[PDB]
């Protein structure tokens, strides 16, 4: 048996990685160092989004919404032909199906998807809900298709409702739902309301500075976040708000001097391309300077805009030496670049709530490994040459009740990463993006910085399932 | 502690299936039903590649090329720009890279792949060697590369050699031998000298007339190949060439009499789309008759070409009530269609020596874990708080040297499901793909056709490494 | 000698096309059916231009300028890394080169251009001030770069100017100019300025309901703008205040009449793609109606958003039987649609006081004819075998003198079309989009509308310069 | 008015050049200086090329191929997915589509090219048959187009024809043209057979001598070849045959004595960028020094290899200064390097007999005018105001009747420069590169080296339709 560091405290390790050649930490901030509290984050995003909703003209049935957290389920597909939401699988098949609140099953799937399979490249037809942003209208769009089904002013349609001599589609409906979430987040009061009480919004952890401290005894540390200067400037001060710096007794200190370079209007995912034009902020007003500062790495400077390759001249760093911590799923359309790519640590803020079922509930996962043995030893001495057709139609149906036992300690949309044996289209790409991967950034204090980061085999089914302990020649 | 059949019997399972929901069995025939040997098929075929090549113009010293089936490895990846035999991960990710047989070792691939990836959706450039038929030419692009930078007569280049004045582009080669295959295969004389000694060329097992006698009894059996008759019928000829029927002491029945429908000339996978005409075939002449017998399904009428929607009417069944078992993977294009799909049954013949290495090599898999092992307990008490950096630089290289020990014991070009801790692009196409896998088909025999095939979880990293016993909670 | 209609009435033909197969008028609006009057329209933005450009931090002095429309010609290039306006021929070669008000000869181009030679497909350092509103900012531009190039407080750099530790790329100062464009015309007040006094700044010409009633006798007739509805309500009813309708003595009609469909908040060059949902709007607040009416072409509806296909389906039309007028040069990247194209009308506004300089600058260009003349007689009995070197040093000058004489006829940038012997970039891709093109589209008026538009022939040199009335066997 | 030398003789000019600003001449030399005589060379490399198509594997009909010089036409685009040759406009435009030696009316274009446009952007499905080496297998394509789409034993599809079972893209059948050219260039006997009947295939004219003389007079004069010596040496000897020097009575001297520099194997356009290694040849064994002759020029060498910069350094001049002659349109992606570019003279062969039409077809010409004029008497008095619809429909069909006429006096696929109305592809790319256009460089001959060649303007439809004589005045 090998050592491993208290489950709640791991770094999971998709790729290898040997941490003593980082010579960089790059951060995103919202909801990588700004971990935004829930339900309380996503109530707000979902409540002044029904309200603009209702502004711009939809019924005032909307502002008797109120979001509850444990619907949905990160990285659910909808689908704006039929108004469907979707959690499926790595290859495009089916896992879920909800209409509204109606949770259908295999068989009534086929009338809309009679191969119980979508077409993820179809941009214009399908809308993931990748971000931890699109949580709350991953809700709202359950909510508005479970409200214009059930109300008696509207018909029912394939593809949206009739109302007298107009039609909204459940994909002109989407958009509304869209156009608003962006109002909200750009021009509405999401960011106003946020500042206006941290306490109540954004989670404060002391060991914060402490983790941003010996990152910066070992290695360069840059924040390259999307939100201007004057939101981060007040995130960013609160979560360095202790009576202290890095550890206790000490000084406190600027949150500004925990970086060697902080960068704010990055443009992601473009920040990673091309980029845009690098400014510089002047910290006082928050707005940018007629003039830009090129030159060696001195502080106090704060630029904006600009691209990765900026950050790496100035860093005096090849790509594999920077580690990036982020919450976002950057598509592997960037790793193409000829650029060096970034080293990757991925934040999965789920993972603690699922960590917990995988521990709690291990009576459940107990009882289908019984089911499991027991079923293959009905079988035991059966072949072709088996007459023997055995009954296993109710524990079958005990298998169907236990893992849907299961299923729904994750939530009402299941687990982010799996459901049942298949793998989420999410874990897939967590997968495939993210060297490490954990709840939060800050389980990186649980590990020295010269640790040899090994990642597990994702082992195939010939793999796991046998042992190392005259042949037909058809093999 | 459950239990599970002999390690070489099995079906593995990569999404469950009930075996009493199938009605229908679909068969390939060439590296389905007619298992060629190993490497003697391959053999021939480069041997025949190589002779077309030369008799179209190439250097002489190619007759001296021999085949060694220990080099290639399914699945690789021909960079025709820079000449390159790749082997990539599941997301373009290179894993191998050798120029010839010049591996390349990680610092030198940042040349030509600075990023060590490679846009696999670009097919100008990249040409992904899949299929059983590949394995000759797999290698023959490797003697050609080392031939070429070898041969004192012609100069190296990036992107190919020159011969003199005259330049020749890796890509421009590789059209060469992709056609020259071609030729073989259709104009050539491959499937002819297949003929002339069978026994030297094709595997013949009698379990396999038992497995298909069995599987007419609890449903309808059907035969859909990309050959055509005369030598469909010839192979089948001999598969079934016993002194008996199904079980012994009973009378041998033609392999016709195996199939409630057989369709020859299928052009998969244009037959899993529109397809082409149905047409059904003179069983005497080997050619066409002018009509076909449309309306219903009766015995004795050999098909040729349709679509597989053709086979789902005659044969009366959907297409999750049919098990199709075979050897290539049609990508996920074909299941778009509206239609209802084919459950699947892929054939992966590397299965079974690849299984010996995971069973056979049980020393390198524990001196591995008891490295790893080892490992834990040096940075056990070691958290960002300490600043000390442990020596692993001895247990790092002996890690190094026995993973590349164990990725010997597969072939030079490694594993062809795996290279370390990742996955190769195959084998992800294959849990793409498949159903149900295993060496071969045959393995069916070993189950009834009652069985439950509960798929295999694929565990996650913190799914595999935990047991079940405020900046993260939010 | 083959009749003409005058020159200030004709629609030029560049490929030909029988306006009897027409059975669709597309419009355009904002530069099209609405002619900002000129230099008044320019003006106005470039006033609003500087006055945020202040806002945000540049030098008082610019509240000094004042807008020159004698400056610049549409359609050239700004090169953001030596700050300098470029005017092109079609095939990346320069013909004019002016940092600020600096005219560059010959020679000293090569220091910056060695082979007189851009490469337009830089889209990172070229910018092409293509359209009539880049009109404003390609003045603007010349202004800055001559404003901080002689102002003692900056020193001046091959890419930039210095300003104390700071340094102000051309590029970093050519996207605040772009910035603050955007702004004006969109969050600024540019449209409140100008629907405050519309007399000021939009022509007002009573042949436009003439011509468009025309119109919808024989075809139908439709709009798609990019301007949302209520400053299209705005501009539009002011282009029909008439006291009277399409003829004098009938009654006034609105304008939303004249056309059988109206689409607003196309988004082009996106509309000929894919498009937007299709949405209504409530004419009476101008926002959207959360339903949209599907169904037949019936009248009184304002379509928003959409795409070029949607128009096609209501207006009953296959592409080729549309006509769509308009200012714009979409690019070729439309065309490559399967997707029948739509023909084309271009409105080009200079064309009118250029066609004055074709008719009364004729004594310049006879002038040309003539050393061309005398040119070619000098040499009459020259060949190979000849010593003689005559002397043409100071007809070489004369001609180089009245050609620049011609081009100053046409602005400080030289005519929109040339530049001497050679075609500009812009009119390269005139003859590649536009089937027809004229001053305005109201030219259309002087047309039956069984016209037949046959194409003038663009002749190659030894097309224009062999009349049709032993042989060296390398021919 | 003014006065122009003879139509054949005269030098086109697209921008303004003063000659007595040039300092060198350089020549391409096969096309320029060696001007292949036709039909003759077409045909023999069109014999060779099927004899290599027929050696591969084609059907023995294509030995009854024989070539046909009024059919093809520079410049035109092989669509290798729909097997179509087309004349495109200048953005991309469909003209002339024919398949096979069917000519294809503009409405069927419509079910393969909906909006009759194709993306010449787009290498891997059209080639764009540019040179005059590529005559021949613009022919070939249509024949076996026509063939494989007429023969009885093959059957038709939209890309390609089956052989029975197997099936042949257009595409896979192009590479097979498009290697069997190249193959006959530059493995097969056309060079071979070209220097053992000089007199059959190369035009010999005494003005060539002449006018490089009086060009060494007034400058250097160089040659930059992409062929090998043994093959420049041939063929220019022979140009330089004839019993005296330049002018008659003076002794005859070597071809070498005509340039400054002579360099061969230049692998244009490789040359304009970074190269290859400038080498020496050794004019004895026509083959390589070990060495190469670096610093200053003298005379007697033959260099091989190395780059247009190297040149530059050799004669001592800049790039405005070189004026060079061929047959080639090198793309402007050359153009973009941060030297100093070459001043151009373009060959264009096809140019003589065009000049003919132009001015020998002076009936037609004038027909069409005085259709276009009666046009424009019918819509006189026409305005929007009136509805009156004048018949032009015998007036229309007898334009479309003529310039088809005036089409056909050029060949099959009309003139190399326009269709009607619109420009080629051709044409355009001709006046993106060519600063001096002529038939043959000979016509030099006729003009002083002290001339201002003067650029023809290239009027609009508003500048060539209105004489010098406020919804628009905004
Ligand atoms: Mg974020
Ligand atoms: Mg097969
Ligand atoms: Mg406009
Ligand atoms: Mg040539």
């Amino acid at each position: 048996k090998k050592y491993r560091r208290e489950a709640y405290h791991r770094v999971f390790v998709n790729r290898s990685l040997a941490m003593e050649k980082i010579k960089c930490f790059g951060f995103n901030m919202d909801y990588t160092l700004a971990v935004y509290k829930s339900p309380e984050y996503e109530s707000l995003g979902f409540e002044l989004t029904v309200e603009r909703l209702v502004s711009i003209g939809y019924p005032q049935e909307l502002l008797s919404f109120a979001y509850d957290s444990t619907f949905p389920t990160r990285g659910l597909v909808f689908d704006t032909l039929y108004g469907n939401l979707l959690k499926v699988d790595a290859y495009g098949n089916l896992l879920v199906c909800a209409h509204g609140f109606n949770f259908i099953r295999g068989p009534e799937t086929r009338e809309q998807y009679p191969n119980k399979f979508i077409q993820r490249d179809d941009t214009e037809r399908f809308y993931i809900l990748n971000t931890l942003f699109n949580l709350p209208e991953t809700y709202l769009l359950a909510c508005l298709v479970d409200f214009f089904t059930n109300c008696p002013r509207y018909t029912s349609c394939e593809t949206g409702f009739k109302d007298g001599d107009l039609f909204m589609s459940y994909r002109s409906m989407f958009q509304d739902v869209r156009d608003a979430v962006d109002w909200v987040h750009y021009k509405g009061s999401l960011k106003e309301k946020t500042v206006e009480n941290l306490e109540k919004y954004v989670v404060k952890d002391g060991k914060l500075p402490l983790l941003l401290s010996r990152m910066k005894e070992v290695g360069k540390v840059f924040l390259a976040t999307n939100s201007d200067y004057k939101y981060t400037d007040k995130i960013m001060t609160y979560l360095f708000d202790f009576p202290h710096g890095p550890k206790p007794g000490s000084s406190h200190r600027p949150w500004q001097s925990y970086f060697d370079l902080i960068l704010v209007d990055a443009r992601k995912p473009l920040f990673f391309g091309e980029g845009t034009v690098l400014r510089q902020v002047d910290t006082k007003t928050g707005k940018l300077k007629i003039g830009t500062y090129t030159g060696p790495l001195q502080h106090g400077i704060v630029y904006s805009g600009g691209s990765s390759d900026t950050i790496c001249d100035l860093l005096g760093a090849k790509g594999k030496d920077i580690l990036y911590i982020g919450d976002h799923i950057f598509g592997d359309i960037l790793k193409s670049k000829k650029r060096q790519g970034w080293r990757t640590f991925l934040v999965i803020p789920e993972l603690a709530q699922e960590l917990h079922v995988w521990t709690d509930k291990s009576s459940l996962f107990e009882e289908l490994q019984s089911l499991d043995i027991f079923l293959a030893e009905l079988y035991k001495h059966l072949d072709s040459s088996s007459n023997e057709r055995p009954d296993i139609s109710s524990i079958q149906r005990r298998i169907k009740k236990v893992t849907h036992d299961m299923d729904m300690c994750y939530g009402m949309m299941g687990s982010l990463f799996r459901s049942g044996s298949r793998q989420t289209l999410f874990a897939s790409q967590v997968m495939r993006y993210a060297d490490l991967y954990a709840a939060s950034f800050i389980n990186l204090l649980y590990y020295p910085f010269s640790y040899l980061f090994r990642a597990a085999h994702v082992l195939m089914p010939h793999e796991s399932t046998v042992e190392h302990t005259m042949e037909s020649p058809l093999a």
